[PDB]
């Protein structure tokens, strides 16, 4: 069951393609890894198969349907449904505690704020932050900061979680206990798309895609 | 007096205030460094700055005069003919020699190919690629790439030179080459803004100005 599907992605900016022609499918349940130099593009693919961005030229498919780019306020919430984010920043608003942070996408889709707050809770807990709901950002570490965007991530239940170098402000601590997390999510059926200059978290993947200029330039995979 | 001024710059994105509310200067001939880490915003400062990313509230001016960022004519020429951008990553044209490169934004201009050629092969000459006039970006190492970008981006003579972390991807012996092209490059009186997280390359400049959350939080003078 393919989950997603990219096909002739460009991406152009002030004249210069900085994607080339991309395509691109990724099956339920799988963790994909793309790593790349300088000038690879990888974070700009991210955010062109994250729906964050409009390609130039090609086409996006989630779930075997085209997206559709020219209904924005559609495809948030498409977003806000399907997908969850983690960048290598948190992201996180300031005035609003761990628990309120979390539930904002449930919010968006509508849900009652009684049953939003009674899964915010039940998603912090399980990522070890049950002791701490009502802490503001400025009151939590970075690795307690990123476990948050990760609960924020897994709010919708989205069948695709995207990383952006999700590790790159985290010590080697917190490096392994958020890859630990993301297997553990992946584990539980969610298919997982992550940004990465680090091959020692690629290997930790089930394929990797290889980026240079612009283009896929190889895959490995491991089962 | 003033090269360039920005008051209360705020860039939002999907919500969110990448950048707070900024406001600063830079002297004519000052080489200025703006240090943060990741969530600090740095980049998307230097992007608006730099007239390539509007901002969401804000003015900038440029030589005293008011930044129109409405007017994409007037912005493109703007960019080409008073200011000099150099990235990470080099991006150069593959399909061109490093003369070639050098004077794609002189021929924009409209100056004429024999005295664009001089200008760029004294601009290569000065920067140590004298010999390598007719070598294409893939003949070259990341070093002799990145000094091929410099070149460029003193190809029209600008007033202010943009840096966003220049000396990223090369090693040791050629970060410092190229942090002494700089420092060679205002000597010559040419205004410099370089964002980094690097204490030792901002260390080297006039004044720092301190970046976190989309905030300035503090200013290092040197002189
Ligand atoms: O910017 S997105 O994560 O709502």
């Amino acid at each position: 069951a393919e989950i997603l599907r990219a096909e002739n992605i460009k991406k152009v900016i002030r004249g210069y393609e900085i994607l080339k022609g991309i395509s691109l499918s990724v099956k339920k349940g799988e963790f994909v890894s793309i790593i790349g130099a300088s000038g690879s593009g990888k974070s700009t693919l991210l955010y062109i198969l994250g729906l964050l961005d409009a390609p130039t030229e090609g086409k996006v498919f989630l779930e075997g349907k085209e997206v559709d780019y020219t209904n924005e306020k559609e495809l948030s919430l498409l977003r806000n449904r399907k997908l969850g984010f983690v960048f290598q920043f948190h992201y996180l608003i300031p005035e609003l505690t761990a628990l309120e942070n979390v539930i904002v996408p449930m919010l968006k889709m509508g849900k009652p704020k009684k049953e939003a707050k009674e899964r915010g809770e039940y998603l912090l807990s399980e990522l070890g932050l049950g002791d701490k709901l009502s802490r503001k950002p400025y009151e939590l570490s970075g690795g307690e900061q990123q476990r948050v965007a990760i609960a924020r991530a897994l709010a919708n239940e989205p069948i695709l979680l995207f990383a952006d170098e999700p590790t790159g402000n985290l010590d080697s601590a917190n490096t392994k206990r958020v890859m630990d997390i993301f297997l553990k999510i992946n584990e539980g059926g969610t298919s997982i798309v992550m940004v990465t200059h680090e091959r020692e978290l690629a290997e930790l993947t089930h394929r990797t895609l290889e980026m240079k200029d612009g283009k896929v330039v190889g895959e490995i995979t491991r089962v």
